[PDB]
């Protein structure tokens, strides 16, 4: 089997992407944030504290003839951005782009943090990291991909995120029309439960490539590119007037600037992030200070190849017995 679904930016900045997901019988379609940096499929629901729901579409398990309470199971998650959610668990039928999993753990939120409430466009998350990170207790549950894997034509999914435009998540096949040149594959460590890999270096604009190992994670659920302070400083030094602002929470730059591109290495190959992808717009409405899309990972504890990086590529998440990651230009 295979599946193919369009993923759409939630706003004009590509702050996140939503993908429609069918849950239950009859189908209830929710727009979920596919997150290769976590491993829980959780949804706003009829059980979510009413004051914490503001415009989201909810899953109502009592209206699904295939929903079953997973007795005794609870979940609770905290994300790198400080947001969180928790609740109980059902199993139900879940379909993405024509690919169906029966008995998928659907984690129903009883509580969500303010950042989730305030984002009316995201109805929940669909985790695509390794199932070892799943938070369901006392019986850990498998991701949608892990459940689908054996049935897929090939044990892979691909992320093809758009810049200010829709893109595609495919399951079970590689669309050879969706990228240019060849896909370069690179090793993955699953030791921390992430799609963790080592970039071979970087360049700023038309500058020379610096060969240096950068360990990080391919994370569709993180907006920006978080890299070591040395790398980030080298980038922003090429933008007149750019500076790190403790009050704002990262590098800012004059909105009048033209940003240089940023290249990262994948083996001997190179992915070029155009300068415009690095612009996240005014820090507040009407400001002439703009927020940068490349930020320091210092104090995150891990480098994160988030959407800013991934949307410059066609990315293969290869879930073979020994997982690997593939990147192509597009």
């Amino acid at each position: 089997s295979t599946g193919s679904a369009t993923t759409t930016p939630i706003d004009s900045l590509d702050d996140a992407y939503i993908t429609p997901v069918q849950i239950g019988t009859p189908a209830q379609t929710l727009n979920l944030d596919f997150d290769t940096g976590s491993s829980d499929l959780w949804v706003f629901s009829s059980e979510t504290t009413a004051s914490e729901v503001d415009g989201q579409t909810i899953y109502t398990p009592s209206k699904s003839t295939t929903a079953k309470l997973l007795s005794g199971a609870t979940w609770s998650i905290s994300y790198g951005d400080g947001s969180s959610s928790s609740g109980d668990v059902y199993t139900d039928t879940v379909s993405v782009g024509g690919l169906t999993v029966t008995g998928q753990a659907v984690e129903s939120a009883k509580k969500v943090s303010s950042s989730f409430t305030e984002d009316s466009t995201i109805d929940g998350l669909l985790g695509l990291a390794f199932s070892t990170l799943n938070t369901v207790s006392p019986t850990q549950q498998k991701t949608f991909f892990d459940n689908a894997k054996a049935s897929l034509d090939s044990p892979v999914f691909t992320a093809d995120l758009g810049y200010h435009a829709p893109g595609t998540y495919n399951f079970g096949f590689i669309d050879t029309t969706a990228y240019t040149g060849s896909i370069t594959y690179t090793a993955v460590s699953t030791k921390q439960g992430f799609w963790e890999w080592t970039s071979t270096g970087y360049a700023v604009g038309s500058g020379t490539f610096k060969s240096t190992s950068i360990d990080g994670i391919a994370d569709t659920g993180t907006t920006l590119l978080y890299l070591p302070a040395t790398v980030v400083s080298a980038y922003w030094a090429q933008v007149s007037g750019a500076k790190s602002s403790s009050s704002v929470g990262g590098y800012v730059f004059p909105c009048s600037a033209t940003l240089p591109s940023f290249t990262f290495g994948v083996g001997s190959a190179r992915i070029v992030i155009p300068g415009d992808y690095i612009d996240f717009g005014p820090i507040s409405t009407g400001s002439s200070s703009c927020f940068g899309g490349i930020q320091s990972s210092a104090g995150i504890g891990i480098n994160i190849f988030g959407d800013v990086a991934l949307k410059a590529a066609f990315v293969v998440f290869n879930g073979a017995t020994t997982p690997t990651l593939g990147f192509a230009s597009k």
